[PDB]
């Protein structure tokens, strides 16, 4: 009978608890994210501050679901205070100290294998994700990023903002189960592998033609960068990055394929990635 | 000019032309199925009885239009009568005696992949028809599905048409021009039949909750020792069939070209353990 | 910096610029196609005559913005007139004197699958120019398929915009978050013309309420000796023109960059039997 | 009986009248504005791109009317061309050389209130030319304030109609009797403008969701040492401009009428700390 708490909104003033730096870790969508400390174990955490609002209750809670599963920061507990007169909504999620993901493969060889242990955690977070009707839609490298400095760091899927909820006799079909989408993040997921595979995106910019692009379905896998790389894994990026959402793999379909099964049991050929995301064009 | 007979509805009392017995064949649905005879003939005839509305008139009319069809149980004669002070609709169809379907198989204790092509044809063509005509059966289950006798010629036939729906009012032309229209459904149940059929139990089992999960989802394995000797055809097969989403879904053209079933005679035997699996009734 | 100049309605009489002759070219959708002369060049080009209404200004207007594209009938100038009274709308385009598709394939009494290959690629490139640009041709068949000349060197141009229609108004926004759109259907046009030019006749015959289901269904096939000599490949490829569901259906991109299509130099001579089926007229 | 031409919209290639360069001349709403040369002239032009739709083509017919005013940068000519298939609408204006309103103001000398009053009262007419012919700018700020040269003499002119919005389709008829029409957010950014010149930052730093309250409330300051040696009157006026009500706000017409604007020749020079304040960039 295994059993999870239920999220609680502590009312109490944060600062009882947790000591709050005004060192920000990070810039983003629903404003800065703010280091602090516990009182009593001393450790570091991530601190996300939103106007509390029901939307803002309702991922947040969508968030809290998801932190059990091992590749999504987890929400370590959540408050709702007053600052300023106005109601806000403090997020305390674990500090990921181990930076982006595509800022660890640039500072270092990068092979094939590796690529593909990254593509299965990444998965995995959608999987979870996707089991327990939740769609993520903002997955990108932004808010990939690994627990700490350490090669044995896991990678975890940040910022719910945009996540929302898909939804409310052996024979009944899914459309009966009812309508739902979370396409979207597959679309994401293969627009990502095609960057750690190569080291750039799919559809560059010029920007009005990026739009087109897009809508037709226009990529190419140029060489010397794709040479190396096999038929299987160009066919698994061509099946993610598919044009109509009802045409395009699920998440059980992506994490059954051999090249994400077998993370383990997969060549070693070198990538081009390491050296071609070192042109940061600054 | 091959024109075949208009459904006549019969309003003269069914106790006239049959002896209706209370031996009751099977209860389902729509209620009670009874055991009736010919006076005229003798032979056996299965009775269902309806609540008469247009509804009821409406699926008739399509069981009747399908009648034709060699997998489709055969409506013979259609009353409507009053019952009670109630107006009712009689069917009377041919009798399947053989029956159902998986009872068929687990009562021969070795089934082969070739007998199992040679069902998922049978019912394929049911399925066919009935899309050919416009008709979603939408129940298609092996509760509806029996043979006609215990002989081992029997043909095996789709019945229950109570959720029967149809799906309609220059050769350039495209089919979503023809017009708008699911069908899939009735694809989606005839994977998880072949599924059962080649094992010897659901691809989706329960816990139930998570089994809509499992369903919405589209997760399911092809288990050892199980489907260790069946191929990589065959699970494409039903891989295809088990699309959670329905424009990706296989359609009933497509699964006759398919090869497996296009060629049930020139197919492997190879051992299922359909039969010892299905032996398993957990009273 | 490449800028082509917008559409400009000139409202001068047409017959100040050219010499408008009564000799019809071809009868048609929106009135007959007349032969006319350009008075100072003295050139023949083709005259299209619709009534002129927004929803005909808008089809020229997206014809003049094809007009850059290799394999799409070039409109010269474009006249806003007044003819008996009514407000007309005089188009002036390219004189295609080449003949339709199918007409110069059998006035050759030997046709090679790599020539099939090189006519799908032209009338691709056409589909790819009017998708990439949001316009949906919807009437892409034979007809609207000329030659420029009767000359073995002409280049293949689609024609009649009258059903033609616009589809419209962060690396990681997927396609449908750009906007909601079909131009599916000049896919499976494509499908059923490439058919036709490989064996010499439709994939879809009449008898005809039934050739309504057999394209709904999807049921046709490839039948020797027409098909017999004729690869698994371009079966594939003609298989997925066709698919029954628009949302299954091969997209423009994909067509072009199938090797099929991609290779159109570097693919097989296997001689077709379109020229002799083709003949058949029957009159 | 003084008329002016109608806005033609040229359809021939821009690159026939003009040399299109490829420098920016600055980065913008609708896009980067380019630095284009007349081929016949060889004066230089400012161009903006947009793509062609109605709403693009209503603003573009706004700023028409409205470069007649000597304080609203003039549009010379107006070309819709094909710009990769794409019907582009290509706008040529008057070239402002003399830098945006602050970057003036900064690089000198000590600022006089007399001068600021001359910058409200030029940057008034143009409002004042607008709001007369129903037109509402709504996106006056100090970035689409340039002056025409580097030169002293320099006339400032106002730019981006991409905002623009017109406000409209017996001696005793009242104004709200005339017709529904808003044009106070104009007149609000009129006094945010004249905060920032005659001190040198805005009346609503941030902190930002209090900043939204502090607008919404209407709390700002006149702090010392900067606005202690400003006059009660120039400071009343602000007040006016900044009125949260927009139906208690002053109107483009009283704000003309004002003395302090009317009277910007016999105006006091009392120095500003505007040039001091301004120059910190905080890089
Ligand atoms: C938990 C969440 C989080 N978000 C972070 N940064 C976010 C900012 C918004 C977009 N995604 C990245 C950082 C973190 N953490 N830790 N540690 C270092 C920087
Ligand atoms: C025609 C129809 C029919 N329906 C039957 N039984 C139905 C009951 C409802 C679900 N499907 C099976 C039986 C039959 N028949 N014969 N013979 C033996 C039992
Ligand atoms: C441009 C357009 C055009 N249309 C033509 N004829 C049209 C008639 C309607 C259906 N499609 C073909 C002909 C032409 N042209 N040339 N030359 C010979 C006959
Ligand atoms: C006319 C219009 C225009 N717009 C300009 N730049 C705009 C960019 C958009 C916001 N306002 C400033 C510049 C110009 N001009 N000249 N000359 C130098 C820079």
């Amino acid at each position: 009978f295994h059993v999870k708490s239920g999220l609680q909104i502590k009312k109490n003033a944060i600062i009882d608890d947790y000591k709050v730096t005004s060192q920000v870790l990070g810039l983003g969508i629903n404003g800065k994210v703010l280091q602090i400390f516990n009182k009593r174990t001393q450790e570091k955490f991530a601190l996300k501050m939103l106007q509390d609002c029901p939307k803002a209750r309702r991922e947040v809670e969508l968030h809290w679901r998801a932190s059990q599963c091992p590749h999504i920061v987890r929400i370590v507990d959540v408050y709702e205070n007053l600052y300023a007169g106005r109601k806000c909504l403090l997020i305390v999620m674990e500090c990921l100290d181990g930076g982006e993901l595509f800022s660890r493969i640039q500072d270092r060889a990068f092979t094939e294998r590796e690529a593909s242990e990254i593509m299965k955690s990444i998965g995995e977070a959608i999987q979870y994700l996707h089991s327990i009707n939740i769609a993520h839609r903002d997955v990108k490298p932004e808010n990939l990023l690994y627990t700490s400095k350490r090669p044995n760091a896991i990678l975890k899927l940040t910022d719910f903002g945009f996540a929302k909820e898909t939804t409310s006799p052996y024979y009944v079909a899914p459309e009966v189960l009812g309508p739902e989408d979370k396409s979207c993040d597959m679309w994401s997921l293969g627009v990502i592998m095609y960057i750690l595979l190569c080291g750039y995106p799919p559809f560059y910019s010029i920007s009005p033609g990026m739009k087109t692009r897009i809508r037709m379905g226009q990529y190419e896998f140029p060489n010397p960068e794709w040479s190396e790389v096999s038929e299987e894994v160009k066919m698994l990026i061509r099946n993610l990055l598919k044009t109509e959402p009802t045409q395009r793999m699920t998440i059980t379909e992506f994490m059954n394929h051999p090249w994400i099964m077998q993370s383990t049991k997969v060549p070693q050929t070198p990538l081009h990635t390491s050296r071609v995301l070192k042109e940061d064009k600054e």
